[PDB]
């Protein structure tokens, strides 16, 4: 197991454009292209992201070049955060792709306002964390998920993942 399995896992691959689990446009292995409801939007995000007209469809290679460039964007961002730095850098490699995971679905300014979990984490007190983590609209929109991710976070693992 690795950050790219983990995520492909947790994504899924789609080659049409579809809606993620907060309604926006998506497509292949969870790259949001819009939060705009306007499907033309989406797909004119899709082609700029594709460089050529794609009319709503890609190919699987194309699904996982954009993949590999927002696994590589989840990393940097987390990298030049100053409240995720320290954490990542802390963390053993197992925990580090739970922080990408996240980082990855919701985004580096939002993964860096979790304060409190990200605390416990820099503490290393892994079941606290856990319990902190799951008060979050993200757990509770996506519970399954976030389960995994947690116990990755708990136990520096990849049991969650078998
Ligand atoms: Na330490
Ligand atoms: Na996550």
């Amino acid at each position: 197991m690795n950050i790219f399995e983990m995520l492909r896992i947790d994504e899924g691959l789609r080659l049409k454009i579809y809606k993620d689990t907060e309604g926006y446009y998506t497509i292949g292995i969870g790259h949001l292209l819009t939060k705009s409801p306007s499907l033309n939007a989406a797909k004119s995000e899709l082609d700029k992201a594709i460089g050529r007209n794609t009319n709503g469809v890609i190919t699987k290679d194309e699904a996982e070049k954009l993949f590999n460039q927002d696994v590589d964007a989840a990393v940097r961002g987390i990298l030049r955060n100053a409240k995720l730095k320290p954490v990542f850098d802390s963390l053993d490699a197992v925990r580090r792709a739970a922080l990408i995971n996240m980082v990855f679905q919701m985004g580096e300014t939002g993964v860096a306002g979790f304060t409190n979990s990200l605390r416990m984490l820099q503490q290393k007190r892994w079941d606290e964390a856990a319990v902190n983590l799951a008060k979050s609209r993200w757990y509770n929109q996506t519970p399954n998920r976030a389960k995994r991710v947690i116990t990755t976070f708990r136990t520096g693992t990849w049991d969650a993942y078998k």
